[PDB]
């Protein structure tokens, strides 16, 4: 009931991120289509958490640059949240922030620029929500999906927030929708939960759903991408939309996103609390950076592997739903993979152990 907040370190601790690793030698690319960040907030924040501040650099795509508007409730909130969560948890990694115009081509160009970047050479790319998959021009979906396929072939991991408006994803057309890029089978789709945790244990973790007013995690069944071969044993249900039909299930994993149990951050000089699935992609980008550091080689495309690992690697979320439109409870969490939280929240050290040869 009482709203709370965690520093990113608290959340990493709850998910048992592997100790002694900080992402040294890795580079995490973060895609942004607006706003900016200021060095003052970043320095104050990293100093406050006691971590050595990671190097953060901006990359201009199609003429766009780092331009904070100064409004803590504007786009700077998302930009600084992304950098602060990733940087606080993989402080040994270099962070490259790619700014592009807010257009389909700018978004595509930022991704490809990051993936093929010979100067920054990122091994991981973190992206926020981009909109209901069926609101996208088909040619844009194809181009974006190919960019993700290329990243997978190149050994670059791509993570994307699943959305903040539940199973309907902000549309009021009487249908359920999943968000893109999360829906691409080549992206690690990140859903959201409400986490109640302390240093040594998770007291409770449920689906993030604060109703129409407070938001809810995206999740569902794609109407564009077929059910991947590697996801056929996850028990993805048919789409809830009349006509049903199988399709790629969203999300793949999930982590704390509820603003009511949000992240303490500093935006435009102001200490405040922010949530949303935009926090989850960078959170897990940091985990992957630590794992890549230990393995000595990037894990790249992880989806097929994740779905074949033993379930002990994940914390299964079984309670809650992401319906903020009606009383049907579509979709609902339950034992095993579900369309609200996927495989659940990863247990960092067990995931690393499972990936060690
Ligand atoms: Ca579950």
């Amino acid at each position: 009931a009482a709203p709370t907040a965690y520093t990113p370190l608290d959340v990493a601790q709850a998910y048992q991120f592997p100790e002694g690793l900080d992402g040294q030698g890795q580079c995490i690319a973060i895609i942004e289509l607006g706003g900016g960040y200021d060095e003052t907030s970043l320095a104050q924040y990293f100093a406050s958490l006691g971590v050595s501040a990671p190097q953060v650099v901006s990359v201009s795509v199609d003429g766009a640059t780092n331009q904070p508007t100064g409004d803590p409730n504007g786009p700077d909130g998302e930009v600084e949240l992304d950098i602060e969560v990733a940087g606080a948890l993989a402080p040994g990694a270099k962070i490259a922030v790619y700014f592009a115009p807010n257009t389909d081509a700018g978004f595509l160009n930022a991704i490809t620029t990051a993936v093929h970047d010979p100067t920054h050479k990122p091994s991981i790319v973190s992206i926020s929500a981009g909109g209901p998959e069926d609101s996208w021009a088909p040619a844009s979906i194809a181009a974006m999906n190919r960019a993700f396929l290329d990243a997978a072939a190149l050994g670059v991991t791509v993570l994307a927030a699943a959305g903040d408006s539940g199973s309907t994803d902000g549309e009021q057309d009487g249908l359920y929708h999943v968000d893109f890029p999360a829906a691409s089978p080549y992206v690690l789709a990140c859903g959201g939960t409400r986490l109640v945790a302390s240093a040594g244990r998770i007291e409770r973790e449920t689906v993030w759903n604060d109703g129409p007013d407070g938001g809810s995690t995206g999740g569902g069944v794609s109407r564009i991408f077929p059910l991947p071969s590697w996801q056929e044993r996850a028990n993805v249900p048919p789409s809830a939309n009349p006509g049903a039909g199988s399709g790629r299930g969203v999300p793949d994993v999930a982590g704390n996103a509820d603003p009511a149990t949000g992240y303490e951050v500093v935006i435009d000089g102001e200490t405040t609390v922010i949530g949303g699935t935009s926090a989850v992609a960078p959170l897990f980008a940091a985990l992957v950076a630590r794992i890549n550091q230990k393995l000595g080689k990037p894990v790249g495309y992880l989806n097929p592997t994740l779905y074949q690992l033993p379930p002990e690697v994940f914390h299964d979320i079984t309670e809650g739903n992401n319906d903020i439109a009606n009383r049907a409870r579509i979709y609902q969490a339950g034992p095993g993979w579900d369309p609200c939280t996927g495989l659940g929240s990863p247990i960092g050290i067990r995931l690393l152990q499972a990936l060690l040869p």
